[PDB]
């Protein structure tokens, strides 16, 4: 369908330590309703609607220099939540599992007074956001 | 709506030379049906459906080292096309405007015999894919 045209089909990201990354994403994408698509020795993909998220193991010869979200390339990914309650729930989960929570001083309005969201970090230091409608 | 839950809300990417990048994305996102959302001195965002794409100027002190899609972080973004014809059309456009076309030796099946797509590079060397249904 031409209706799908322009929608994002998939997004592929190289990760430093696959195992650790898969632990985080399985959890988050799990909490957000994604299902596993394909898993292999060097990666894993997840499905939601008509868009996939694919994570691959960074090759040895390319693990250095390490990823920095301030540099050219990816800064962050943001996802929709059904409600503020969901954002609150995720925030609490994050704290428990120890995933880094950003801008705690302004949470859940670090993005502005009319922007209700949690900002965190995946194991690669990639910034991740979940925003309430 | 809880129906939106888990969908990607937006994706933010730092770019090396904003002007050049905006030239490419305006064109591509233009060809894919996106509309401009917000433009400022250091960036620009585009809208399609319920998801936005945001491009920001990489800070001076962070332009080095340059982006490499093989390293940890973003490798590529892929988008849906309505048809093979659209993919062919985009390929021809790419060649004309001189944007780099990848895996020309296998095009439009560089991704496999049952994967019809064009792979190219944005001005940052970020890999970009448009895939036929
Ligand atoms: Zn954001
Ligand atoms: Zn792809």
């Amino acid at each position: 369908n031409l209706y799908f045209q322009g929608m994002l089909h998939h997004v592929e990201i190289n990760v430093d330590h696959l195992e650790e990354s898969i632990a985080f994403w399985d959890w988050l994408l799990g909490e957000l309703g994604y299902e596993d698509y394909q898993s292999w020795s060097r990666g894993k993909s997840y499905k939601h609607g008509k868009t996939y998220l694919v994570f691959v193991q960074t090759e040895d010869r390319f693990q250095t220099p390490t990823f920095h979200r301030k540099r050219t390339g990816l800064n962050h990914l943001a996802f929709h939540a059904a409600s503020r309650e969901k954002v609150d729930e995720l925030t609490q989960k994050l704290k428990e599992r120890g995933d880094p929570i950003l801008y705690e001083d302004r949470h859940p309005f670090a993005g502005g007074p009319n922007h209700y969201a949690v900002f965190c970090e995946d194991p690669n230091r990639i910034k991740v956001e979940i925003v309430a409608p």
